[PDB]
């Protein structure tokens, strides 16, 4: 999270590309870690989606078995309107 300083939202246009989730984090949220019942598919950036993360984890960098969802109290606060969730380093 952000929290740390190098660490920051993305907040790229998103695109068509889906966020998944591992097993560890399936259920959860990508902005809040809650379990608040899920509201909207995640999408992300085309260039979140490229490289060595394609496919993982939107939360942990884990291998992808589900896609990610905003949960209902995100997606009430707007969280969702912001563009992709994935938290970057820069
Ligand atoms: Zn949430
Ligand atoms: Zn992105
Ligand atoms: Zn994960």
């Amino acid at each position: 999270a952000k929290h740390h300083p190098d660490l920051i939202f993305c907040r790229k246009q998103a695109g068509v590309a889906i966020g998944r989730l591992c097993e560890k984090c399936d259920g959860k949220c990508v902005i809040c870690d809650s379990y608040v019942r899920p509201s909207t598919l995640v999408r992300i950036c085309d260039e979140c989606n490229y490289g060595s993360y394609q496919g993982r984890c939107v939360i942990c960098g884990g291998p992808g078995v589900s896609d990610a969802y905003y949960c209902k109290e995100c997606t009430i606060q707007e969280k969702d309107r912001d563009g992709c969730p994935k938290i970057v380093n820069l």
